[PDB]
């Protein structure tokens, strides 16, 4: 199961430095930097939490990590607004993670 979500992960990596659009819940900042976001958001995942769990095999079920994709996203849009540049990434990954996904499915 780990096979699979590590070929699915790695397959949908953005250039070779990993770069993308979602470059930006890579990492999280510091609860003083942005203490806001703690009490808005319990709970500020980014990639790199899931990158580096994972890497001590943390998770096991597609579903889970799935899961925490999703709502990583949601969480990004709780606290952005439309009408901004994060706004739009939320969308543009939602677009691609649906696609994979299905296709996964």
């Amino acid at each position: 199961k780990m096979k699979k979500i590590v070929d699915a992960v790695i397959k949908y990596k953005d250039s070779s430095s990993g770069r993308q659009l979602s470059e930006v819940f890579i990492q999280l900042p510091s609860r003083k930097e942005l203490p806001e976001y703690y009490e808005l958001i319990r709970k500020p995942v980014d990639f790199k939490k899931i990158k580096e769990r994972i890497r001590n095999h943390k998770y096991r079920s597609l579903n889970d990590l799935e899961k925490d994709v999703m709502l990583l996203c949601q969480n990004a849009q709780t606290f952005n607004l439309e009408g901004s540049l994060i706004y739009e990434d939320s969308i543009v990954l939602q677009s691609v993670f649906t696609s994979v996904r299905q296709k996964i499915e």
